[PDB]
């Protein structure tokens, strides 16, 4: 009766490929991009960086959006949020996610998920919550990880993205520096690259719980 490690929505094999498959093409073409290049001084310390080889640590298997990580009922809040109705009634069940962006951190490599109201009532509510939440909506940092750097975590691209969206809704995001195939790119400074998809792109998964 001990709770999984995490639980969150996990992509299908097709979703999943065709999702790390346009990941990667984005590194690819972020990190031959001009405007990339130009400001690789503020992306590493102390050129042509591949970032492919730069975000070496990736998801093994399927890609997936975390929602609560309970860490086996470790984690503060993990027994209140899976004995929630909307959690266990939404338990094996499959929905669609709504991949509005793909971002680029000198930490992480991600995309950008847009929970609908009814994929919301799975987010948490827990007391101790990233403190980037100011402002923004409740699972604005809902996201799909691509890739970290050697040393980094994979939940600290939760909170790149929180701050990349604490920049947009301040207006400092600037104009599209570049245009890629899949829409326009954004610099934000400080090693910070945003990829705003022209079509949102639909990805199919089902959420549960990974034991490890
Ligand atoms: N202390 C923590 N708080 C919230 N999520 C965590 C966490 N430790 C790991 N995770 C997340 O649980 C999942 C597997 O560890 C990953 O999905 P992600 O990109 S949100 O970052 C990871
Ligand atoms: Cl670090």
């Amino acid at each position: 009766d001990f709770l999984p490690l995490y639980f969150g929505w996990f992509l299908t094999k097709k979703s999943s490929e065709t999702l790390r498959k346009a990941g990667q093409v984005f590194l690819e073409e972020l990190g031959n991009h001009k405007a990339f290049k130009k400001e690789l001084r503020h992306f590493i310390s102390g050129e042509k960086l591949e970032l492919v080889s730069y975000f070496g640590k990736r998801p093994p298997g399927v890609l997936s959006c975390t929602t609560k990580f309970c860490d086996y009922g470790k984690a503060a809040g993990a027994e209140e949020y899976a004995q929630q109705e909307v959690v266990k009634r939404s338990y094996g069940k499959a929905f669609k996610l709504s991949i509005s962006a793909l971002f680029v951190t000198p930490k992480t490599a991600g995309a950008q998920v847009v929970l609908t109201d009814q994929e919301l009532q799975l987010w948490p509510s827990d007391l101790d919550k990233p403190s980037a939440s100011e402002g923004l909506p409740p699972g604005s940092r809902a996201h799909v990880t691509l890739g970290c750097a050697a040393d980094v975590q994979p939940v600290q691209t939760g909170l790149d993205l929180l701050d990349i969206l604490q920049q947009v809704k301040g207006g400092s995001q600037g104009e599209a520096v570049g245009e890629l195939p899949r829409g326009k790119l954004y610099s934000l400074g400080k090693g910070r690259w945003m990829l705003s998809l022209t079509k949102k792109m639909e990805v199919k998964a089902i959420f549960t719980g990974y034991y490890g």
